[PDB]
């Protein structure tokens, strides 16, 4: 007998349907705007000069201040680290009053570059009598959080803020707890010093001006895709929530109908999501239940064969920030999945079709600023089981940058995606190219497939004479090789040229596309897509 899975095309076209629709879940979470505040005003090459009176420097120390715990200064001794670090050997030195000056300013940096923007080094310079200089570290902390405006519960600002009063201000910690709240409300920070009856020395309060984001947003979309003989005709009802159990939490919702001439299927897709953010951890569980009928409702034979099935699956999520800055934020996370899978023909179960699986995905997640440039991409390591230790690798890359064009404003966009499989994989687990999410300018109703793959999309955008409008043209690229591919077949390039305008809450997006090189068995016809959004 031959097995087959009538509805597989059906099955990877929603596959990466939902990893798009995750991806722009994803990037609508508001980041901190790129800086770089560790601004060296002088490059520190030579911190010691010659100098007129001068002191002979044996030991470079970190000495409390009145009240400070040595617990309290062990987080510091990365300021005297980076002293005795500098290639000019400050110990021994004659120091004067130019050096030390230096070497006070060097030392400072060090500490704006760990992101203590409220602390202050200063110097003891009475054991300089002993050629002992001793450091010392005007820690700056938290006085009071005040939210001159907006409504915020307690348990959202602990939840939201991975620091607390009384804590030492740093503002990598500032950073992502302002990026927790920028999820749920539209956000000012201000630092400025606390007041007692007429200053707290040491102290800062913080100041947080809140309003709150629409609470209930919708998203209806229509696309018409296809060649000039066959298309598929899309609707989409988004819903997105905000703050709904008061915790910076988001919970989204879609609802997918669609409507496959090149297959003649029949499909339906419900997603739910669900993510809130705990200082520098992300917890999120989403599920997703996808339908679909395929063949002839009414066929010419009289005999109907109609082919259906239904999949769930439910992921949970975590993820935890473990490196950032004013241009850069990594995180590793997690993930647990489970899926579900039978099919049927005409109301009868094909039981060798019933798959149940279940795995991990541990992966790494970079995201880099350079001027207005964004690069963010992340590597992924899967394994599930069967009914047998199935490695994957996934990567994922994109880039972006504003250029000027002609003398016109312009942007360049890089998404590349790529799968690695060490062993044999089943069918829906391998790599697919040729349509609108991996090679545009195909219509995908034959796709090219290997257990490896990559997949490079290139699309430049210009301003359109009229307001709200850009022209863009894209090339894409795809490839697929080892186990599950023949040669010659493994390769497609395709082109797009469209335009998109947003006319105040409606939002269209309309390509004509061409196949450029193809293996024989792939038309290499002209496609069309039309697309239209209004969300309220
Ligand atoms: C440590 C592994 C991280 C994940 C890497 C997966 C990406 C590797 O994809 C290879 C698939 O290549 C298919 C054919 O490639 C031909 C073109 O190659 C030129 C660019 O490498």
């Amino acid at each position: 007998s031959m097995i087959e899975d009538v509805s597989l095309p059906s099955q990877v076209l929603q596959d990466q349907r939902l990893k798009e629709l995750n991806q722009q879940l994803q990037d609508q979470l508001a980041q901190q705007t790129p800086y770089q505040n560790t601004k060296p005003l002088q490059d520190f090459k030579h911190l010691v000069v010659e100098e007129s009176p001068c002191v002979t420097v044996k030991e470079i120390s970190l000495i409390p201040l009145i009240g400070q715990s040595e617990s309290d200064l062990q987080q510091f001794n990365f300021v005297i680290k980076a002293i005795k670090k500098h290639p000019q050997n400050i110990l021994g030195k004659c120091i004067g009053t130019q050096s030390l000056h230096n070497i006070v300013n060097y030392a400072q940096n060090e500490l704006l570059k760990k992101g203590f923007i409220t602390s202050q080094i200063v110097v003891s310079p009475q054991d300089l009598n002993h050629g002992n200089l001793n450091l010392s570290i005007q820690i700056g902390r938290l006085n009071k959080i005040v939210i001159q405006e907006g409504k915020i519960s307690s348990l959202q600002l602990k939840t939201g803020l991975p620091f607390k009063a009384g804590d030492i201000v740093n503002l990598k910690r500032l950073d992502q707890g302002l990026e927790n709240l920028k999820r749920v409300y539209a956000v000012d920070m201000q630092i400025t010093p606390a007041t007692a009856q007429k200053e707290l020395t040491g102290y800062s309060d913080l100041i947080l001006k809140l309003q709150a984001l629409q609470k209930v947003n919708f998203n209806l979309s229509v696309d018409d895709s296809g060649n000039q003989d066959t298309g598929t005709y899309m609707g989409n009802i988004g819903i997105g929530i905000n703050n709904p159990f008061h915790l910076n939490d988001i919970l989204s919702l879609n609802v997918s109908h669609s409507l496959d001439d090149f297959h003649e299927s029949l499909n339906r897709s419900y997603f739910i999501s669900y993510q809130l953010p705990v200082g520098y951890y992300d917890l999120g569980f989403s599920y997703n239940d996808y339908q679909y009928r395929q063949g002839t409702v009414a066929p010419e034979s009289g005999y109907p064969v109609i082919y259906h099935g239904n999949s769930q699956q439910a992921n949970l999520n975590l993820s935890r920030v473990i490196s950032r800055s004013g241009q850069h934020k990594t995180s590793v996370y997690g993930k647990l999945y489970h899926k579900e899978s039978q099919s049927f023909l005409n109301d009868i179960e094909i039981n060798v079709l019933h798959r149940k699986t279940s795995g991990w995905n541990l992966g790494v997640q970079h995201r880099q600023y350079l001027g207005n440039a964004v690069l963010d991409g992340s590597i992924d390591y899967r394994r599930g089981m069967g009914v047998s230790r199935a490695p994957l690798w996934s990567a994922d890359l994109r880039y972006t940058t504003p250029f000027l064009l002609l003398d016109k404003p312009a942007q360049y966009r890089l998404n590349w995606r790529g799968q690695y499989a060490p062993k044999i994989l089943v069918p829906n687990d391998r790599f697919y190219i040729g349509g609108r999410y991996s090679v545009r300018g195909f219509d995908g109703e034959l796709m090219l497939s290997g257990d490896n793959g990559q997949y490079v999309q290139q699309e430049i955008s210009l301003n359109a004479p009229i307001p709200n409008t850009q022209f863009y043209m894209a090339v894409d690229q795809g490839w697929v090789n080892g186990r599950n591919s023949i040669p010659g077949q493994r390769y497609l390039l395709g082109s797009v040229l469209g335009l998109r305008t947003y006319q105040n809450s409606f939002y269209l997006d309309a390509f004509t596309g061409r196949g450029l090189i193809a293996p024989d068995s792939i038309k290499k016809d002209w496609v069309t897509g039309f697309s239209i959004n209004l969300s309220y």
